[PDB]
Formats: structure tokens, C-alpha cells, sequence
């Protein structure tokens, strides 16, 4: 036997950190969950309990905090690549990091109309996200994501014109709620390096910001004639909108809201036109996955 | 031996209801989790197998559907107190209904700065809840929360002066994170029945609305001496704006968050007034409790 | 204003200890999650910003470590009771003491047929729980439980003969799957203090076992009526094994598994003594409960 | 623009199944948690809105029923290649489907040391898990698994001899706690089609327990230098088993349980060799994998 792939180190890692402007008192803060996975001339720790070539998890763990704190944590593309950079520079035996980072949200209370200093509200588990492959001699790939915006929209969706055959029960449809948790990752054209990364700092908080705007409008607008076609709408508008970007690949689950017949109980009418209370369902739900790159 | 307490019922079973304006087409949606579970004579289905006492749960769940066909679903206070007053009017042998509701938050969009008619955002799991008891010869009672609530402020948070004897470790300190999952839970004075939970309507939304606006400037306001000080100071306001709640209870973790000393690696100052990175802790956590009332 | 109830403590606690016997080499682990919550002479902390009540929640995690290691953490009964009384008689203000103790199974495993001295494996999320609320001048109440034991029967259970009114649509059956996550609690009697406690020291892992083979005997024998008859059944046994225990309650979902009509589909029979694939119900569920006592 | 790739179909479909055998009256239930994905000529659903090549999501869950009643559901390698061949045999346009499988534990309850005719048991949250591929022209892959296997060995694990620089806190030990979650995955020699997957039906049940077995054994008898040499150990004993996978792989948490220092309280002995009592991490953890392939 032979070890064809192997990776290693720390998962789970929360960090918070905060920024205090000592002119205007106004404090901001970030809190991520940051795994690193190492890549390299490890197989020996395996096949040989040669543990000389191991950089220990709980090192790996340490090297996250002092990295937050000599450096900026945001954009996270931008602290990924660094946190990355950082293991494949400082260890001749690592050839490849990988860094997965999760952002959550922090957002500044307004009271009384105004945005308060020092005080922040989770407002929802949506995420923003990174993937940072950092390869010795190949650069810096990354995929930047948003994932858990929670949307419904309750009419300007049909789904009319499937195939029928033996196995079909479903009925056409010109109107029906349309209900999904929106996971979208753009993926960037490599980067040589930090330098490069440092260089179109600016583009990822704006394709981000776009991103959702492109997400919400459409998904607001578009009458829908299936997931499939709204979706790929979506990723056209942000393909167009940033040229830095390769691909872009959305995964929607289609979470059912089904109407119930009420007509068995004095005839009370409640489906198609009639229809006002319906029972959301837990599963099973459909899946739709696209990935959309130029011509 | 015999039986002491009962009750059975249906429990999460998940509603969704539309309103459509004909006139403006503005939709506007509510979704709810609703668990009924009732008491009464009910005694013989348990000790006998004789089921004819037994409103079947499959049915309680039917009456749910169907009195969200034929009732408003907001304010949830209202709904509860329709709901579990049809089983007692209903069923001779039924003499209590217990009913909780959590109606989850679909807020409608903002698209290029206009309200959409129809298109919905989850923005947080923060959820607002009723309990309603039914019992009949006994009136309504009604206990109103909200929970999901998730806060933290970055200063303007102290903790000192407390016990210290051969079991404390804790430092004493001036300056400290604090953030908690707020779960508020105000009860309403009793209610002789519909009639009298109908002519109060009005307030319901309107108190939900002032325990958070409280909630939320109290936590960013107070200079907080505890946690204890502050959630004290919040339940105080509300008695003093509404008049019809005899208690308020809250119920506030605290979520710590730990300095990190790095100064082991190259003199790094991250501790006290230098502390700029923490690490959130999942656990243990402080939970903190308290019922306030009329003096 | 004024303070009709407050306690406050620390929750989510994780223990583990390990137990080595030096003679054979055997080693036994024990893992828990504990929650401690005091009352007392405590109001101040809360309307004078007065922390010097507050024995810290730090210190009651201390405190926690401190008696585990140096007392038996089995039976939990008894442990909790140690717990509870040390912050009573410590602290001349606190009049309360609140422990809920939550047991993880580590199972010893067998390798070859021959257990295993210091390998465990985790069989299922069932947990064994206590509450114990020490009161002083009121002695020890203590509640112990089981819960997520999660069983299901094939056939076997039956419902019938239940109220039909113009609610109604389900059907009387003779042969339905029955299925459940049991949650199973007795009451013990008051006990006077630790001494009692200890004196009673082997009926708790009995009694516990007693519950649990009792639970799972009369669900796979009995010839259901209902969920309702059945846990009268186990309730009733318990109860007559157990002289010291005061009540026993069950809370018990009904986790429904649908027959699929699939007669549509080139006339296949599913349905009745036909069926054979059926869909589980993630929610709603029915849930049961009932408290059972002594004549 | 273009569709780089496109997937779409039916996840969380929960399915039960049960045989009875009317000789014996002795009954087995099955349940899974099954996802279905098709590929195919499909691009212009999403381009064109071009429903006509869509196989709705409702009707491939109507095809998974159907399928679960006219065949064996057992082991879930067959049932999975079943599946998925149905879908590329019966759709002209659709040229792969993807299949997962997640089998759930009813285990047969033992009542007075005798096997239960039909009364169940949920012994764990261990899963058995399939991933199936079924590619026109390119045969059936199948990835067999099991999962969250959760274990703890008490000693017998050391690790020391890593790596130390000046990002390095974690001091070398002799002996410590293990556990970890099991995620074990074997990948079979890609078949040709259904014929050669049922040629082979017997090894796969087989592989499983022996997967199982090997996983179990090494981790209680292995005196462990780090989770690589481990995970190595077991790995190449699999593949000398069954020389019908091509590599295993395995991807392990390393859940953290840390010494409490309690000699600040009366010089009171819990770290090293008077280590008792100990504090289970959450988060972070040591994430672990290997791939094993052969020379
Ligand atoms: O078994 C281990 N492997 C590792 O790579 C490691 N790093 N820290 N502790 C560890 N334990
Ligand atoms: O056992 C049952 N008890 C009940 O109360 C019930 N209601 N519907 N189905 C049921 N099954
Ligand atoms: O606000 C706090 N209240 C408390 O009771 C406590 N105990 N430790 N830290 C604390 N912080
Ligand atoms: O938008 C949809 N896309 C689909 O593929 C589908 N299948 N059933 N319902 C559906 N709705
Ligand atoms: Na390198
Ligand atoms: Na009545
Ligand atoms: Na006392
Ligand atoms: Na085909
Ligand atoms: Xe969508
Ligand atoms: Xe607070
Ligand atoms: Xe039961
Ligand atoms: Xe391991």
C-alpha cells in the first residue's frame, strides 16, 4: 500500500477581533471560523510514525491568532492568502494550505436612527465565505461565497411543460410559492501570488456586494418559469459584472410549501385561486445546481 | 396506582398563510410552528385503552389548518387564544388547551430602495412566541416572548466586586466583551375570555415591539455593572410601559469570549488594554435568570 | 419594581474522569455535562449594581472540577446531591442549589469476544439524567430520567374507536408501525440530606435499569391500543418495582411513517396488508405524556 | 455565458421499508435517507426555459418509492446501482445519475435474551453510507462508507517528536486521551454495469463488517504514535482484505480532552500521572485524513 493523498490540521477555530478608531471611539468588529489543511512531504507520519515532519495542529491553531493579529482580517480573500502564504514560506516541507474561512455576522445597531459605537447585532446565519488553495509554484486559487440567505417569494413563479410520462403526478402550475437558501460561489482567476491579491484588494467586497444585489433583485423580478432558468439569470449578471471572475456556481434546494385541500371539512375552498394556508414541508426538497463560465 | 396530569396533542406542526390586497396586490406572508396539546377527562384512554375520550391528534392538526383558514394569524396572542378556546367550547370532556406558537421572521425586500409586493428575506432566527392556556371556569392566560435575540457589545461592560474566596480564579475587570442570546418572556394579567383578549389586540404588537426596542437600548446604552444590573434595568421599563403585564422574565446566557496571551511568541502584547484578538468560547456559559414584578 | 424570582449559575459544563484500577490494569470513564444554578440573598446584585452576592459563574465551574475530583462521580444521583449540598452549606446566603446532570454513553467495547480495558465506544445519543434541587431546610428532591431512546415496531400497535366528529379524517386502523423517543422520569421521594442519599446509594443504577427494561419489554410486547395505554403500562410496572419513587411521567412523540398509495403507478399495491415501503414523517408528530402516581 | 455543469434532482427523500416472512412471522425494517441528481442534455432548461427536458424533481422521488418496492433494498450498493441504472435506461437524454445513500440503524431488540419478531432499536447514530455514479459508456463507481462512529481509548496513545519552533506551545506526552469520529470511505474497482454489481452482492455486506471490524480493533490495540500512524494501520488492512477496492480512505477528528491544573486550589494533583478529571474541547479540533491506495 502506498499513501496516493493526504492532508492534515485544524478545523473549528473561532476568532474574534476588534478594531478601535481612537479618534472617533467607533469600535468594529469581526468574528470568523477558520480551518487550515496542510499539504507536503508528510507520508512518513503515517507510514513510519515519523513525526519530525508534522507542524502540530495546536501550532497550526496558534498561527491563526498571531496572524489575526499582525494583520488585517478583512476582506478574508485577503486574510486567507496571507494566513496560506505564510505555511508554504515558512516550511520547506509544505507545498499546499488550505484555508476555509466563514464570516459571520456582526451588524452595527442603529438607536434612536443613529449607528451606536460599540454594540452589534446577528442579524441572520447568513454567511460570507472563503476557500484559499495556496500551491507552491501555482499561485493562489480562491472561491468567495455567500451561503444561508433564506428567501420566499409567494406568487410570479410557475412550472409548466415538464416531461410526463408513467412516473409523473405532478401537476402544471401558473402560480406557486418559490422558497430557497441561497449557496453562490464565484470563483477568481488565479493569483501569482500576495502581491497580486493585495493589488485588487478593492474588488472583492464590491463583488460580494454584488453578488447579493444581482441574487435578491432577480430572484425578486424574475417571473420565474423554473429554479433553473432564475438561477442562470443570476449568474450571467454577475459574470458581467466582474471580469476577474472565471465561474460562477449557485446551489438552490426548492423548499416546498404544498396546498391543503380543505374541501372534505363543509367545503371550504382553499387550493389554486382559493388557496391561503399551506403546509410548509421539512423534506425531501428538490436540489439545483449550475455552474456558469464565458463562451 | 392513577394518574395524576395528562395532556397529548400535536406538536410542530408548520403553517403558512398569505394575505393578498386585491386593491394595492401587496402580499404579505406569516409562518408559524404551532403545538396544541389538550387536558380533561381523558383519564379511561390511558388506564382502559378506551379511545372514544380521544380527539384524534391527526384531527387537532386538521383544526389548526382550518382555523387558519377562517381566523387572522396575527397577532399571534390573538390566534392562540381562537385556537384554544374552539377545543374548549367544542369537546364537553376537554377542559384546558395549551397552545405555543413561534412565528418565524419573513421580512419583506427592499429592492432599489421600494418595498417589493411580494418577495420575503429571513433576516435572523430571532423568533417571537406565545403560550396560551386555556382553561375553562378559569379564563386565558397569556405569556408573550421573543428569543433568538443575538447581541454583543465590544466595551462598556465591567464585572468586579464579586465573591472571592479559595474557589475563584476569575480577575476582576473594567473592560470586557459581553454578548447574550436574549430570551424575554412577558405575562399578560389574566383575560375572562375572547371577548376581553379581542379588545386588548392592539397592544400585542405594540408591546413585542417596545420589549425589543428597550431591550436592544439597554444593552447598548448601559454602562453594565452585570449582567444581573442590566437585564434588571430592562425588565424595569417594561412593567413601567405597559400596565397589563404582570411579570417579565428574563433568561440571558453569557457567551464569553477570552483574551489570548501571546506574549510567548516574540514579546506580542494581546492582553488587557492590547487585546485585540479573542477566542470565542462554544462553553461553558454563565446562564443568568430573573422574574420581575409589581412591588 | 422588585425581584419575585432570580438564579443564576453556569451551564454547559463538560466532565469527563477516568477511573484506573492498578491491580488489573482496567480503566472506566464517566462523561457529563452539568448545569449549576444557585438561589438565595441574591437581589441586590440585581437592583444595586451589588456583586458582592455573586459567587462568580467562573467559581461554580471550579467548584464543579474541584468535586469531581474528589468524590465518586457515580451514581449521578449522588454526585449532584454532593454538589447541590457543598454551595448550601459553603455560602451562608445561598439557600438553594439547582443541578441538572446529563449522562454521555462511553461503552467499553468487546474486541474478540473479551472487553476491552480502556476502549469505549459511543452507542447512541441516550442519555441518563438527574435533576437534583437542593432547598435548605427542605432536604434533597431528586429526578432521574432517561431520554433518546428512539424505537420503533413493525406491526403490532392499533388505533382505533376514536372520536369522529367534522374534524376527522383519519382512518381506524388494526396493524400501524409505532415508533418514538422515549423521555422516562421518576420522582423520588424527599430524602432528609446527604446522609439519606448515601444510604440509598444502590437503588439508583437499579432503578435506572429497572425503567429502562421495563420501557423496552412492554413496548415489544404490548399489543398497542394506543401510545396512551402502552406507557399507563410501563408507568404502572416501575411504580410497583420501586417502593421510594413518588411518580414516573412519560413524554412520548409519535413519529408517523405514512403508507404511499402507488396504486396510480400501473395499479402497484402498497397499501393495507399490501404495504411495504412507507414514507417517515420528519414533523408533525403526536406527543403524548402522562404522569402517574400512587392511589 | 455557458453551463460549464449542471445537476439537479430530489434530496432528503426519507424512505422505510419492511419485510415480512410469513414462515417464521419474523419482520426486518429498512430506512435510508436517499439524494438522486441527474446530468444530461438539459442546458437549456436553464438557458432557453426550456422545461421539456426535465424529469420534475416529484417524479424522480415517485421513482425512488416505486423502486424500493419492486426491488431489493439491500444491500444498499445493489439498491443504489438499481437506481441510478434506472434513470440513464429510461431518460434518452440523461447520461449520468448520482445516488446517495444513507442507511439508518434499526437494530432487532433483544427481550429476555431472545430476538424480538419486530421490535426495534436505534443502537447509535452510526450511519452506513453508498455514493453511486452511474456514467452512460463509463459503468457504475460506488463508494461504500461508514460515519460517525464515534470512539475514545483512555491511554495508550502518545505524540510526541514533532516539530518545535517559535510557533510552538504544545509539549511532547506519552500519554493521552484519543477519540475521534469515524468517516471511513472504501472505493470498489469501477464496475461495468448491474450484471458485474450483482456478480458481486455477497462482498459487499462483507466489506462493510470487515471495514468495521479493522477500524474498531486497531484503534483499541494499537499503541498509537499520532492519528496518522493509526488511520495508516487500518487503511492498509482493509486493502489486504479486499482486493476489490482501490483505496480507502479516512478523514479523522482528533476531539481534544485537556488536563485541568487544579494546584491553585490547596496544592490539589490533576495533571500527568495523577491526571483524573479532565475538560472536553468543543472546538478546535484536529482534522486528520489520508488517502491509501495500492503500490
Ligand atoms: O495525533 C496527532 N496528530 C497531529 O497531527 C497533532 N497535532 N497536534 N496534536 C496532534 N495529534
Ligand atoms: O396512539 C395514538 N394516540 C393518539 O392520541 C392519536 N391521535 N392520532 N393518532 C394517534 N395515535
Ligand atoms: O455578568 C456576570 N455575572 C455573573 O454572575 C458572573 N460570574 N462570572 N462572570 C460573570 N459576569
Ligand atoms: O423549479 C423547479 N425545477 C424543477 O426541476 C422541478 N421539479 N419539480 N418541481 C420543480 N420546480
Ligand atoms: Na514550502
Ligand atoms: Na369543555
Ligand atoms: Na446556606
Ligand atoms: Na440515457
Ligand atoms: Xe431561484
Ligand atoms: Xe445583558
Ligand atoms: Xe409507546
Ligand atoms: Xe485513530
Amino acid at each position: 500500500s502506498a499513501v496516493k493523498a493526504a492532508r492534515y490540521g485544524k478545523d473549528n477555530v473561532r476568532v474574534y477581533k476588534v478594531h478601535k478608531d481612537e479618534k472617533t471611539g467607533v469600535q468594529t468588529v469581526y468574528e470568523m471560523t477558520v480551518c487550515v489543511l496542510l499539504e507536503g512531504e508528510i507520508e512518513t507520519s503515517y507510514t513510519k510514525a515519523d513525526n519530525s515532519v508534522i507542524v502540530a495542529t495546536d501550532s497550526i491553531k496558534n498561527t491563526i491568532y498571531i496572524t489575526a493579529k499582525q494583520n488585517p482580517v478583512t476582506p478574508p480573500e485577503l486574510f486567507g492568502s496571507i494566513l496560506g502564504t505564510h505555511f508554504i514560506e515558512k516550511y520547506n516541507h509544505i507545498h499546499a494550505a488550505h484555508v476555509n474561512i466563514v464570516c459571520h455576522r456582526w451588524t452595527r445597531m442603529d438607536i434612536d436612527g443613529k449607528p451606536h459605537p460599540h454594540s452589534f447585532i446577528r442579524d441572520s446565519e447568513e454567511k460570507r465565505n472563503v476557500q484559499v488553495d495556496v500551491v507552491e509554484g501555482k499561485g493562489i486559487d480562491i472561491k468567495s461565497s455567500l451561503s444561508g440567505l433564506t428567501v420566499l417569494k409567494s406568487t410570479n413563479s410557475q412550472f409548466w411543460g415538464f416531461l410526463r410520462d408513467e412516473y409523473t403526478t405532478l401537476k402544471e402550475t401558473w402560480d406557486r410559492i418559490l422558497s430557497t437558501d441561497v449557496d453562490a460561489t464565484w470563483q477568481w482567476k488565479n493569483f501569482s501570488g500576495l502581491q497580486e491579491v493585495r493589488s485588487h484588494v478593492p474588488k472583492f467586497d464590491a463583488t460580494w456586494a454584488t453578488a447579493r444585489e444581482v441574487t435578491l433583485k432577480t430572484f425578486a423580478e424574475d417571473n420565474s418559469a423554473s429554479v433553473q432558468a432564475t438561477m442562470y439569470k443570476m449568474a450571467e449578471q454577475i459574470l458581467a459584472r466582474q471580469q476577474l471572475i472565471e465561474t460562477v456556481e449557485y446551489s438552490l434546494p426548492n423548499k416546498h410549501y404544498f396546498e391543503i385541500d380543505l374541501s372534505w371539512h363543509k367545503g371550504l375552498q382553499n387550493t389554486g385561486k382559493n388557496a391561503e394556508v399551506f403546509a410548509p414541508q421539512s423534506d425531501p426538497n428538490g436540489l439545483i445546481k449550475c455552474t456558469v463560465g464565458r463562451s
